[PDB]
């Protein structure tokens, strides 16, 4: 029945998460995200509790979409004979981290700890939930721009947590960790706070630190834009060589830099109005 339950509108983008398109649910006018993936293009299958063959995506999706979070929730979703079609939802209006920082620049540190704030919980929420992002980045950011809410998207680089080591990874190289490029193996939670580091430098001078291999692996960073004292330690931190030098999720929710955030719909009114 998808072809009546939802109204398909304009194609939102296109990429190795295959198609998206914005939708209505008839039902009741909900604003829906409508992705397309062909089953030719999905290496990665798990199965649900009850036990059918799905793509490891809808898996991972379905464990973190109970009750509200800063992730897109999965709604429902549909096998076709060459594709599946997952039904995500689609705030409005809505823009992509990494298109609003094209467009104002660097971002005010009150800005980037607000933003920086909710990512910090959406990503904790995942590993709560038993889901590892894995491409944790500026694209993969949707910004609420009414209510200053920050939304993860695009778990199809992601798996389901674990304690021990990770040797695939299907992410973005320069947002990967030196223990992947150097060695093919990481650990979840410290990868996942390198990218961290590595979004954090991003929102507060506009761009990435490091280009190449060569320079992913020196860890050594420099300031393009002038940036707070303490929040050039937390990103220092974050982007630690060694893994077991990185913060966890706590020490870096308890830094100062981190203090006095604001909540979401105060930084819409000041930052986003
Ligand atoms: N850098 C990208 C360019 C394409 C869109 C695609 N998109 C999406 C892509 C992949 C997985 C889930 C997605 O979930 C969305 C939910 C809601 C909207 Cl409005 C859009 C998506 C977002 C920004």
């Amino acid at each position: 029945p998808l072809e009546s339950q939802y109204q398909v509108g304009p194609l939102l983008g296109s990429g190795g998460f295959g198609s998206v398109y914005s939708g209505i649910r008839v039902s009741d006018n909900l604003p829906v995200a409508i992705k397309h993936v062909e089953k030719d293009r999905i290496s990665d299958w798990g199965e649900l509790p009850n036990g059918t063959r799905v793509p490891m995506e809808v898996v991972l999706l379905k464990k973190v979409s109970s009750g509200f979070s800063g992730v897109i929730r999965l709604l429902d979703w549909f096998e076709r004979p060459d594709s599946f079609v997952l039904i995500l939802e689609r705030p409005e209006p809505v823009q992509d981290l990494f298109d609003f920082i094209t467009e104002r620049g660097a971002l005010q540190e009150e800005l980037a700890r607000s933003f920086f704030w909710q990512v910090l919980e959406a990503v904790r929420h995942c590993h709560n939930c038993g889901v590892l992002h894995r491409d944790i980045k500026d694209e993969n950011i949707l910004i609420d721009l009414n209510r200053g809410e920050l939304k993860l998207i695009d778990f199809g680089s992601g798996a389901l947590l674990k304690d021990t080591v990770y040797t695939d990874f299907d992410g973005t190289r320069v947002y990967s960790p030196p223990e992947w490029i150097r060695y093919h193996r990481y650990h979840g939670r410290s990868a996942a706070v390198w990218s961290l580091g590595i979004l954090l430098y991003d929102m507060v001078c506009g761009d990435i630190p490091f280009e190449h291999d060569e320079e992913i692996i020196r860890g050594q960073v420099f300031f393009r834009q002038r940036v707070s004292s303490e929040c050039q330690h937390l990103i220092r931190w974050c982007l630690a060589l060694r893994p077991s030098d990185r913060p966890t999720f706590e020490e870096i929710q308890n830094h100062p830099w981190m203090q006095d955030v604001l909540l979401p719909q105060e930084t819409a009114e000041i930052h986003l109005h």
